[PDB]
């Protein structure tokens, strides 16, 4: 399925994902498109930070959902 991610430039990118994909894998697919290393990524959906180790299905992220990417560091 397709989901959307709003990135640090404000652009909305598309990702090709499956419900059993881990958040770490979603971060790796963001790196593949946008170059941002996964340890610097924090993904937000419906007001929750998405934990590494959990899956898209754990957060009920269904097709055509939009996630928000923010920087995880302290500075920025």
């Amino acid at each position: 399925m397709q989901i959307f991610v709003k990135t640090l430039t404000g652009k909305t990118i598309t990702l090709e994902v499956e419900p059993s994909d881990t958040i770490e894998n979603v971060k790796a697919k963001i790196q593949d498109k946008e170059g941002i290393p996964p340890d610097q990524q924090r993904l937000i959906f419906a007001g929750k930070q998405l934990e590494d180790g959990r899956t898209l299905s754990d957060y009920n992220i269904q097709k055509e959902s939009t996630l928000h990417l923010v920087l995880r560091l302290r500075g920025g």
